[PDB]
């Protein structure tokens, strides 16, 4: 993982302590900030490192399909993500989009380690270390009535705050250089020719709403359009949709 900003190195240190626990971990951060890599690192540094690492984007699924995907369904049965994560770690992204029904059932699995079943089948016990992520303000959602406080009192054992790229200014050029160099290997340029000061200013003054994912994509496109090692990269193409 790239970066040397102090906020980021403190995140890695915090992860190294949290990983060995079985407690749930909440990661707060914007899109493209590295949340799922952190979750993965929590898994591989824990004692479950040999178990499954399963991830799910909650905002991708309608209420009934999310319900089925997390908790499974019958009526001979489709196992949900908690079953597939048994002995391992489940990463739930976009937690704040989960409907209240899902949030409440999630509380029950954290509390009582089991998934109940429709039918004459008895409830299913599961053993899963949970990591969840969002950018929302969950305390504020609790005030609004759109996120459950009972859930947050079990889910938020501790909180990993991943800083946005605009607050890791010192890692911007370091990461752009790394991504530029990988893109030079991909298009077979002999050497990355460097960034002009103008390119640097463009990179450093942009607020990066998509953070590191967006940085990578902008840098790759830019290197490709530049297309040579004979002079430094001057034109950073932030927005490829801009017209004529
Ligand atoms: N510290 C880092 N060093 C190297 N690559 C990174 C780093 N952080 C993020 N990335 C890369 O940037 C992209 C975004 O990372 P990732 O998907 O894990 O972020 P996220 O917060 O999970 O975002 P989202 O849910 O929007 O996908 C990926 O291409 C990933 O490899
Ligand atoms: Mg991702």
């Amino acid at each position: 993982l790239l970066g040397e900003a102090n906020s980021f190195l403190e995140v890695l240190e915090q992860v190294s302590h949290l990983a060995p626990l079985d407690k749930p971990v909440l990661i707060i951060g914007e899109r493209g900030t590295g949340k799922e890599l952190i979750a993965s690192r929590l898994h591989y540094l824990s004692s479950r490192w040999q178990g499954p690492f399963i991830s799910l984007n909650c905002a991708a699924l309608n209420e009934n399909l999310l319900d089925s995907e997390l908790f499974g369904h019958e009526a001979k049965r489709h196992p949900g993500r908690f079953e597939r994560a048994d002995g391992g770690t489940l990463f739930l992204d976009e937690l704040a989009t989960a409907p209240m029904m899902v949030q409440e059932k999630l509380l029950r699995v954290i509390e009582y380690g089991e998934l109940e079943r429709v039918g004459g089948s008895q409830p299913l016990q599961v053993n899963v270390r949970l990591v969840c992520a969002t950018n929302a303000d969950l305390p504020a959602m609790v005030n609004e009535g759109t996120f459950r406080a009972d859930l947050l009192d079990r889910l938020a054992f501790d909180v990993v705050q991943l800083p946005p790229l605009r607050e890791r200014e010192s890692d911007i050029m370091l990461m752009a250089e790394y991504f530029a160099i990988q893109m030079c290997r991909e298009i077979k340029l002999p050497l990355f020719p460097g960034f002009t000061e103008r390119a640097r200013e463009t990179l450093l003054n942009y607020r990066w709403p998509g953070n590191i994912a967006e940085l990578k994509n902008v840098v790759e496109r830019s290197v490709y359009r530049h297309g040579t090692s004979d002079y430094p990269l001057d034109d950073i193409i932030i927005d490829p949709f801009k017209r004529r």
